[PDB]
């Protein structure tokens, strides 16, 4: 199972606790660390915060204190906009010149792998012609790659990408089976369903719809959303499920009327640390003092509110509930935004530190002519023992095991591992 938890550049200008720096970093709470964001300049990778350069060494310097863990580098955002990618991708010869920069930069600042994150492909001010066009990109990063690993040696560069939940986005920019054959791993977007732009209180990341939900409302879950991109061609075991670590937030239109639903007049008010208004950091959420918390039933994630402030957020116990869904469904594991957005100093929630990414830790810790003329069958993954190869008339299929299962040819299943005889 893969954490892949993201690291934001500008959460060193937080005042006071809130402030993550690098002490704060965690070389062995998660398995994968994402740096947001790099930007481009003139179609070639590069830094957007005065000490970028410092903070990648302290960043990939966490690899000595645990060499397992994998770093990448984050490209694009909300504050990125879309021009410099869709002017990057138009041409062969730009696309071309942003690959090699790419693999120049991550290998000379030590990152382990590139994220996409282009917001989005299709939509705002990205034209139609941006989904095929992304497509290509991704192929050219992932040749380019395999290539570097070949000529270099060394191992070859990760490529994964942040993916948004919603149909319309999905639709536009996102040819899903083919970006899915070369990407590492899709870390999917599994929040913002929600928010102060809708006239009503609505839940960040719901885990379900609500019985009264209709049309595309429908879809505006973590299932569904879940659901929308195994459907549409990427494997189980390369789809991770991002979790949030900060709420949104309402300004009711009346104290009285606190229900999912209600009428809401604007966004709440901002945080003391975030400073924006319609989120808040789980650490502003999580102590809240007189205020009244509540589960909703049908999407198994809670909201609390006090006077005409309504936020819905994520806690321990949904986390939990995610996860367990999130095995229940053969997913690759779970990613999280974001680290600073946690109680990363355990400073507010009487909870310790990292609360709910140490809650997701915990609980993730509970070919083509291969399958002719074999008949239909199971086989093992020589190069893994939690998956193996179903062989079904000449054609190969790839399954994984249940989390915390071995394949073993004895029984042509998943099971569970061998037991020691009193060893050391």
């Amino acid at each position: 199972a893969k954490l892949v938890c993201y690291f934001t550049n500008w959460a060193q200008y937080r005042q006071g606790e809130a402030r993550f720096l690098p002490k704060d970093l965690d070389p062995s709470l998660c398995t994968h660390l994402i740096y947001a964001f790099a930007g481009m300049t003139n179609h070639q990778l590069s830094t957007t915060e005065w000490n970028d350069e410092t903070l990648y060494q302290e960043f990939n310097g966490l690899k000595k204190m645990n060499p397992k863990l994998k770093t990448l580098l984050a490209i694009g955002g909300w504050n990125f906009g879309t021009q410099k990618f869709t002017d990057m991708v138009a041409t062969a010869n730009n696309r071309q010149t942003f690959v090699n920069s790419a693999i120049r930069f991550l290998r000379k600042y030590s990152f382990d792998g590139l994220d996409l994150d282009w917001e989005y492909p299709g939509s705002q001010g990205s034209p139609a012609v941006d989904k095929e066009r992304f497509t290509t990109l991704v192929q050219d990063l992932a040749n380019a790659f395999q290539q570097e690993a070949q000529t270099s040696g060394k191992e070859r560069l990760l490529l994964s990408a942040a993916v948004p939940a919603g149909q319309t986005y999905v639709d536009a920019g996102y040819e899903v089976d083919k970006i899915a054959q070369n990407l590492d791993f899709v870390n999917l977007m599994a929040y913002d369903f929600h928010g102060s732009w809708e006239k009503v209180t609505g839940h960040n990341s719901p885990l379900y719809k609500r019985q009264e939900e209709s049309g595309a409302a429908a879809s505006l879950n973590v299932d569904a959303a879940v659901q929308q991109w195994l459907q549409k061609g990427t494997p189980a075991s390369k789809l991770i499920l991002g979790m949030p670590t900060y709420g949104r937030s309402f300004t009711l239109a009346s104290s009285s009327d606190t229900r999912v639903g209600a009428p809401a007049t604007g966004s709440g008010t901002p945080g003391p640390f975030t400073k924006e208004g319609g989120m808040l950091a789980y650490y502003e959420v999580c102590s809240w003092k007189g205020a009244t918390k509540q589960r909703i039933q049908d999407q198994k994630v809670p909201y609390i509110f006090r006077d005409n402030q309504w936020v819905g957020f994520d806690d321990v116990e949904s986390f939990k509930t995610k996860v367990s869904y999130l095995k229940q469904k053969g997913l690759g594991g779970a990613m999280v935004w974001a680290l600073d957005l946690d109680d990363f100093a355990g400073f507010s929630c009487n909870q310790g530190r990292y609360p709910l990414i140490q809650t997701l830790r915990q609980e993730l810790s509970l070919q083509d002519t291969f399958c002719q003329g074999k008949a239909d069958g199971l086989y093992p993954n020589p190069r893994e023992r939690s998956s193996f190869y179903s062989c079904a008339a000449g054609r190969l299929f790839q399954q994984s095991c249940p989390t915390g299962l071995v394949f073993s040819n004895s029984c042509k299943c998943c099971t569970w591992n061998l037991v020691p005889r009193g060893s050391l």
